């Protein structure tokens, strides 16, 4: 089967947009493809972090991913730093990547402009990221359009390493999510729903309680026409709301439009709020079940064990080519 | 006891100057201090390397170090890449070192000027080097004046990490070698004897055969006075030759001057050639004994095992502070 690698940034806050956009699709894909879910804690260490926080988010994220439906026996869920091969492979690749390729990275030139002095990690994470992917012969890397540029570099590195030392790495491919379900901001229909929006009213968290989901959905911006009709550009807000409703309820946008014929927004919002709360309630339950169960570490252990089992052998072949050790 | 860490670049070629300068002196220090001899193969990978070569020099260097007299039970001799903690610690430090501190490194600005595109490794090795040292709580780092600047950075990093996360690393100190001699080039009395001299006639290798040592010593530059008298600046060549003779034979420079009263350079060179060949013959023998002896890998194995035993525990405490993993 093909292999899919997905890095997860430890922040214990994944939006309903993430869940609708790719996360949920993964709960299904995990049976056909060979999924690798890696909680990249070494990448998260490139910016100031609170030791207690970071450590807490790693558990949350792993717990929340299991809660959403990731099967620890069907897929591999592990913490990056518990697999040393990542740091080892990261170093070797840093030796074949040119300084230019790094300083030209637009994700680099972005944060390297607004500061006096940044961690060298903000300029050297590409080689590490490339390693995360290449270490598992991954074929598909589900990424956003803002990261495509990153997959490009990791592709180049692989190919360059293959020609110089012989075919070993699998040139990965960046596959984008099923198109349409791009959930927009609840306060800015044009802007996308981001976990890092300055306004918490712009997104809904898988952990948001009923009261908040109701408060946030009730504030969702709409328009002045007052009719539940889908239309990207004139009725941005309502269309976004209709999208969220449709994908979480199963009913098409046609059925929903009809179902809310003479209906106003008051009742639409009210109903949408329930379908969201009803979808997250189970997830939230399972989440706490995992958070306070020691079976969590058991899963993370066996995960790091399966990831390492592969990564190690890959790093060993790398060292072989490079000519390190014996 | 105090701990001394020393990195060894794999190049299977250590000059008679290195042997006289420090190598022969570690063989003694290894009993009082706690010596760590690390064959930095990951550092050697920052420049183009031949897989077969690099792998061969790692064995040679380890074998040649044992031959000189390093006691594998009194000291720790290991290959860097066989201790993963080095790559792991290297990454964490890269996150606390500023880009400026790296780009300002004069050993960086040197090789970053004469090329179109250099490996990012040539700019990111400092954090790795700092890790090599800091991982063993080393107290003294025997380095040349050209590397002092490097020990400075690793000192800063340690202190910075200690304040931010709590006392953990031991601020190392760069101690300069005993020597007091300084073996100069056989072709340029003013220049120092370097393993990387463009002229192989400028140095003598611990592996140079009798025929070569005789050919190289017979070409050693002298002067026109034709009298064996020590004098730094007027008689540079002969003084250098007298120094090499004295330290390898045990006789003072006074005794040698006297011993070669009316004697010309012909016989001086002839005698110096024997004392050198007689000193290297045993070393070379023991070297081959180790090279083809499988007891070599046995030593490198137990070495990596003792280095890892320490490094691991150190990296674990690092991760603790940083907040990585569990």
């Amino acid at each position: 089967m093909k292999t899919i690698f997905s890095g997860i940034q430890p922040s214990g806050v994944i939006t309903i947009g993430n869940y609708i956009g790719a996360l949920r699709q993964f709960v299904e894909l995990q049976h056909e493809y060979n999924c690798y879910f890696c909680i990249v804690d070494q990448h998260a260490i490139t910016v100031w972090q609170d030791p207690h926080e970071l450590r807490q988010n790693i558990r949350r994220l792993a717990a929340l991913y299991l809660a959403v439906g990731i099967d620890p026996t069907q897929a591999t869920l592990f913490i990056q730093s518990e697999v040393p091969a990542h740091a080892q492979a990261a170093w070797m690749l840093q030796c074949i990547v040119y300084i230019g390729e790094l300083e030209r990275m637009t994700q680099f030139k972005e944060k390297s402009a607004g500061a006096a002095a940044a961690a060298a990690g903000l300029l050297t994470y590409p080689p590490l990221m490339a390693a995360d992917i290449l270490l598992y012969n991954t074929d598909i890397v589900p990424v956003g359009e803002d990261q495509k540029q990153h997959i490009e570099l990791t592709r180049d590195l692989a190919e360059r390493f293959n020609k110089r030392y012989g075919e070993l790495f699998t040139i990965p491919e960046a596959r984008i999510p099923k198109v349409g379900a791009r959930i927009m901001s609840l306060v800015d229909p044009t802007k996308k729903m981001s976990k890092s929006d300055p306004n918490p009213k712009a997104y809904i968290t898988l952990l948001d309680d009923a009261k908040t989901i109701e408060k946030k959905i009730k504030s969702a911006v709409t328009d002045s026409e007052g009719t539940i009709r889908y239309d990207k550009e004139a009725k941005p807000g309502i269309s976004n709301l209709l999208n969220i409703y449709s994908t979480l309820s199963g009913q098409s946008i046609e059925e929903l439009e009809r179902q809310y014929e003479g209906k106003g927004y008051g009742v639409f919002k009210a109903d949408l709020a329930q379908v969201v709360i009803e979808t997250l309630r189970p997830i939230q339950e399972r989440y706490h079940h995992w958070m306070e169960s020691e079976e969590l570490d058991r899963v993370l252990d066996e995960g790091a064990e399966k990831a390492n089992r592969v990564a190690s052998e890959m790093v060993r072949k790398m060292e072989q080519a490079m000519g390190l050790g014996r």
